[PDB]
């Protein structure tokens, strides 16, 4: 059908992940199971510019550089349930490839991911959330990038990050499992040897002997520029990492020499601009407008039956 999720433009990494979970589907040989399909909607560039303290104290230093850039990518995941397409899973990205001035270089951050919780089957919907995210890392991991960073931040109650209206009765996991579904996803990617291996922040920056807070990535609306923006203001630093350290992620994909003699990152795919989906609130507020709701599975489906026209017939 004309305004379908299959017939959104098709791109390498959305190729590459809706391969990866139809081939997962396949094997399980579950008979609920429907087609799914993954589409990029959104690529732009971006920087991220160093807030004033870490502005005043490296930048004009010369210690630091001032902005660092990345790519900006939006891509979600549909599911054909009895011929209607459901959008069950969406996932915000943001780049720094090898031109990027250290420490950002080769670098990989989720900023949002956000889910509806109507898979079918339900015994599949973790396994293929993992499917999709251990794809997106194995497919960077090809690309060049050496490590992938995540900040398991659940959202604040009454708040959505993607979806408008969530079910009432979908559960929002509190920190600590959270961090465990990361874990299990990261695991089982370590076990396929995606992922060499993981570590808390903490753990990290002590391992590498870090000295200095110029050395840490430096990523959009992460934490820790605003608690180095707060600690310039007011050794802390170093107690806050640790407090807090099982809900940041770093995880290398590529490590020792081999890590080292790498070509340039070549990202074969085209910028995708697309208002509706550069940064979260736009598809929020759409939904707000629009009266849609993500809230049970029929009006999921009208949902993105909408999401959907208006994504194949802007500009
Ligand atoms: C992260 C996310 C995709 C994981 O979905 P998931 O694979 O279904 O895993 P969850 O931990 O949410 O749910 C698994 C089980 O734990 C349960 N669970 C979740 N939160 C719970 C809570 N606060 N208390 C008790 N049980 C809970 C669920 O009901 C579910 O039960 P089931 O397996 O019997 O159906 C989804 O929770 C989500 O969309 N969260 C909101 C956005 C977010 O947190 N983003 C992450 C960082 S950007
Ligand atoms: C707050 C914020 N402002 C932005 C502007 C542009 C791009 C990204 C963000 C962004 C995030 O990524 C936030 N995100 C970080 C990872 C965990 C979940 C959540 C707390």
């Amino acid at each position: 059908s004309k305004f379908s999720a299959k017939r959104l433009p098709s791109t390498r990494l959305g190729t590459f992940l809706e391969n990866r979970v139809n081939d997962f589907l396949r094997r399980q040989n579950h008979p609920e199971s429907g087609e799914v399909t993954v589409r990029v909607v959104h690529a732009s560039d971006k920087t991220v510019e160093v807030k004033p303290g870490m502005k005043a104290r490296f930048v004009d230093s010369g210690e630091m550089a001032e902005s660092f850039p990345y790519r900006t990518k939006a891509l979600f995941a549909f599911e054909e349930i009895d011929g209607v397409d459901l959008c069950f899973f969406g996932m915000h990205v943001q780049e720094y490839g090898s031109d990027c001035p250290p420490p950002n270089q080769r670098r990989v951050y989720i900023s949002y991911l956000d889910s509806v919780h109507f898979f079918r089957p339900k015994c599949l919907r973790t396994a293929v959330y993992h499917e999709i995210l251990i794809g997106y890392l194995e497919y960077v991991k090809k690309l060049g990038y050496t490590t992938g960073h995540i900040w398991a931040c659940p959202p604040s109650e009454g708040d959505d990050y993607i979806f408008h209206c969530h079910p009432p009765d979908q559960k929002i996991p509190k920190p600590k499992r959270l961090q465990e579904w990361f874990k299990k996803m990261l695991d089982k990617a370590v076990s396929e040897r995606i992922v060499h291996d993981y570590k808390d922040i903490f753990k990290q920056a002590t391992e590498d002997r870090l000295t200095s807070a110029k050395e840490l990535p430096y990523f959009e609306g992460d934490f820790w520029p605003n608690v180095l923006e707060e600690s310039i203001k007011e050794q802390k630093l170093y107690a806050t990492m640790e407090k807090h350290k099982e809900v940041f992620f770093v995880i290398r994909l590529i490590a020792g020499p081999a890590a080292n003699s790498l070509p340039p990152i070549v990202d074969p795919d085209p910028l995708i601009p697309c208002d509706l989906m550069d940064g979260r609130d736009a598809f929020l507020t759409l939904a707000r407008d629009k009266h849609l709701e993500f809230s049970s599975l029929r009006r999921a489906q009208w949902s993105t039956m909408c999401m959907l026209v208006e994504l194949h017939t802007q500009s």
